[PDB]
């Protein structure tokens, strides 16, 4: 045709990563320039995003060991 919509959800507190589809969750990683070659199932993308959320969505830096 000439126009179609796309999703742009990156406010992680708004939507449960468990209830989303793997196609929808892949576009979060594509927006952050990331991939996961070892991901076999949807939950592997979820487990990634859950650690990438405080990396790319917080206003303050993260801290760990």
């Amino acid at each position: 045709g000439s126009h179609m919509k796309y999703e742009k959800t990156l406010d992680l507190a708004s939507v449960d990563l468990r209830k989303m589809r793997v196609a929808e969750l892949k576009q979060i990683l594509h927006s952050w320039g990331e991939e996961c070659r070892a991901c076999a199932e949807k939950t592997d993308y979820v487990n990634l995003i859950q650690e990438l959320a405080p990396k790319y969505a917080a206003t303050h830096p993260k801290t760990e060991l």
